[PDB]
């Protein structure tokens, strides 16, 4: 039996924020020379935001302390609509009736409330009240893989059932514009987004149709001594992320050994891979991932594009890249083989081997 | 023939189970008096003698001289999550070890670690520390389940269940850790006073594995026969969880017990029917001991003898409500002492999660 991504959709809040403008706007808020620098190296052109953190209204609110609760409600306010629309689209193409969707996995690291977006999706879409649900929080930029794994196991355990995977990330809702350098960095890289996957099980013999993605092998790797690499926390005025200057190096030395072993277990080499869905969390995250594998820089083309158009949307980013690859073939071969990976908190390398069926 | 692939035919079994809580024992009577000290504080004594709780454990002493200066300050949420991590790690590492202690499973055999909580939230969390502390494989699969409340042990267990049945050679480790004492605030409203009189601290872990139906399992093993979930119509306001500047909180509706009463019977009855059973066939009712009103209505809904809820009352009296952890404390008591002489006791366990979802399972405890 094989696990398949039979449906996929992505969405984003309508508001388009221009980095060139964001830079100017944020700078206005001494050593304001820095801001223009960090926004130039971001390699981001635009990112979507559910909320304009620099809006005259949110400005007063932003400067206030003890506002996480209000911010979590804001998260819910804007997340529900987006996740519903993106989930509806992920299913729009399949015939599956509500009774065939037995699991809903919701992943987020930017909002905490119960009942949450998962409950809203079940009611809004008309899914079974008896559908299984799991909410994956604080697994960061790599959550889509942890989520997909849960759906993969589910579907393999219940071959006649389908799973819905929804990743929602609304960073704009936690904007604070603090003084430190790390805060200035994430505020220049993070964006808003949503994506959903419809997973199913299929016989090996079944001839799948074009566009379908077979999840061949998933993998995880807690990297020794890198715990300070990616930190997530909850502050009185919002959720934060604290990236370590050592992260890109942790990435340079951690990606290659992991990927190489996993491929070898599948009789493949790095030079055999057609697609490299590298998590576009930032110029250096991509930069060092490519350097670790020693592959051509162009192989990360799809990853840079996503970063350029949406910035880092956390767990969502990886699925946008996958969509790009499902939409635009990189060769004329039937079936393209790719590898996807992103990085989680304890600094865990998370990924999968996958096949995109071209014809 | 594009039919669906054949389903795994193995059954998930809880092969290891451990329980644990911080060492500090808080006496409910003393708690009432000490909280009462914080016009007409008559409100405290009532909302305490009606709790049906004798003791509960706490990693932190909320009324301690130190914390009473920190307890009243705003914007302390970040420090409280660090407080959570500091106390959660030692306790979770210890309980996880106790659950694996008797099994011959080598580290490479444990392929999944599910961690559930609704009282923490931190970057590398408790899950990472467990793998490092117990020397689990760096490549183990991990899933963190937050804010699914009092019924999270079921969502977590279901995840381990699918994993194990999909990969029959591996085992899964489930860990529920709840540290309420870390979020103590002592606000004015009844809901807050009520929560602070009911919530306690605790930890529990399960070791899951796949088993072939003809295998003669040994006494104490628990077979997870069937699981179920049910979102109850128009009950969103029943169990509300949120994050405040001074800590995580839970807001319960006056209508909750009414949602429980009319929600339990229909779901439990439908699920048992799927397994050729009725409510009267069941030995053991592991009802989530969230509080007197929750146990109360669950039993009425089922139309069963109050004595069939002894295990649940016992846990509530000795530990208070430890959220996701409580259901597992309940299961351990049923394991340690048979309720009848029949070989193989059949039971149903269930708890309530936000949105108000009935979460539960049908199970078998092998006596001989
Ligand atoms: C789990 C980590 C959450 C990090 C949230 C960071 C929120 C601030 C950055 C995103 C919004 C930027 C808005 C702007 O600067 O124009
Ligand atoms: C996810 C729900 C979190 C609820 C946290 C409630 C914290 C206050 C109650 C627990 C501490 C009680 C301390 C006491 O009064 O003795």
């Amino acid at each position: 039996t094989v696990a398949v991504i039979e449906g996929l959709a992505t969405g984003t809040p309508r508001r388009v924020v221009n980095q060139s403008d964001a830079a100017d706007r944020v700078a206005e808020l001494g050593q304001r020379e820095r801001i223009p620098r960090v926004y130039q190296k971001s390699r981001i052109t635009t990112r979507r935001m559910a909320v304009d953190p620099l809006d005259a209204k949110f400005d007063v609110f932003r400067r206030e302390p003890a506002t996480i609760r209000d911010r979590m409600h804001l998260f819910y306010e804007h997340a529900v609509p987006l996740a519903v629309d993106v989930s509806k689209r992920a299913l729009a193409g399949l015939p599956y009736r509500a009774a065939e969707i037995g699991l809903l996995v919701l992943a987020t690291s930017t909002g905490f409330i119960a009942p949450g977006v998962d409950v809203a999706i079940v009611k809004e879409l008309g899914l079974s009240p008896s559908i299984s649900r799991v909410v994956v929080n604080f697994m960061g930029c790599a959550a889509a893989m942890n989520a997909l794994g849960t759906a993969t196991n589910y579907v393999r355990a219940h071959p006649a059932m389908k799973a819905l995977v929804v990743c929602i990330e609304l960073c704009s809702v936690n904007a604070v514009f603090a003084d430190d350098i790390n805060d200035v960095v994430i505020h220049s890289l993070f964006g808003d987004g949503c994506a959903a996957l419809v997973i199913g099980a299929s016989q090996v013999q079944e001839k799948l149709e074009p566009g379908k993605v077979v999840v061949r092998s998933s993998f995880s790797q807690l990297l020794d001594n890198t715990e300070d690499g990616i930190v997530l926390g909850v502050n009185h005025n919002g959720i934060t992320c604290e990236l370590s200057e050592n992260l890109p190096g942790y990435i340079f030395s951690g990606v290659a050994p992991v990927v190489t072993e996993m491929l070898w277990d599948n009789g493949l080499q790095i030079s055999d891979i057609d697609l490299w869905a590298i998590h576009p969390g930032g110029p250096k995250i991509i930069e060092q991932s490519v350097r670790s594998l020693g592959i051509s820089a162009e192989l990360a083309a799809q990853s840079w594009d996503v970063l350029a158009r949406f910035g880092n949307m956390l767990s969502v980013s990886l699925i946008f890249v996958l969509e790009t690859m499902v939409q635009q073939a990189e060769s004329a071969k039937a079936i393209s083989t790719g590898v996807a990976f992103a990085f989680g908190p304890g600094v865990t390398v998370e990924g999968m081997l996958f096949d995109i069926i071209r014809r």
